[PDB]
């Protein structure tokens, strides 16, 4: 039972480039495959690590693991070198939860990609915007 808007066969995206599962991109896809659901989970997994990679070292303090994850699924939406990621890491680093809370709420109703991964935009807001209150 495949979920919505996911494809488990590659297809190339508007810019030339193979895709499969949740956004992925990369050498490691296998053209004509159909992947399961499970190793689409595999491959957002491998993407996820790669964007904790990157973003780790940038977030200094403790934070609730549901907020963790919601970082990394931003991360991988939004972009590591996106002003808009290093402004939200900074605020949460500051414990100015509220003002990470008011970022995301400019962006609610923008409605632009597919929001790629298991969580929605929404669930993000939530999990970031529940710890300010």
């Amino acid at each position: 039972d495949g979920l919505e808007g996911v494809s488990y066969i590659p297809y190339k995206d508007i810019v030339g480039v193979w895709t499969v599962c949740h956004g992925h991109t990369g050498k490691d896809i296998m053209l004509g495959k159909t992947y399961t659901k499970a190793e689409c989970k595999a491959l957002l997994n491998k993407d996820l690590a790669t964007v904790a990679r990157q973003i780790n070292p940038y977030i200094k303090v403790d934070i609730p693991e549901t907020m963790r994850g919601a970082l990394y699924s931003f991360v991988y939406n939004v972009g590591a070198g996106n002003f808009r990621t290093s402004t939200l890491l900074r605020k949460i680093n500051q414990g100015d939860i509220k003002g990470a809370c008011d970022q995301l709420r400019r962006w609610t109703y923008a409605g632009g990609k597919q929001w790629k991964g298991l969580m929605t935009r929404r669930e993000i807001e939530r999990e970031i915007c529940l710890w300010g209150q």
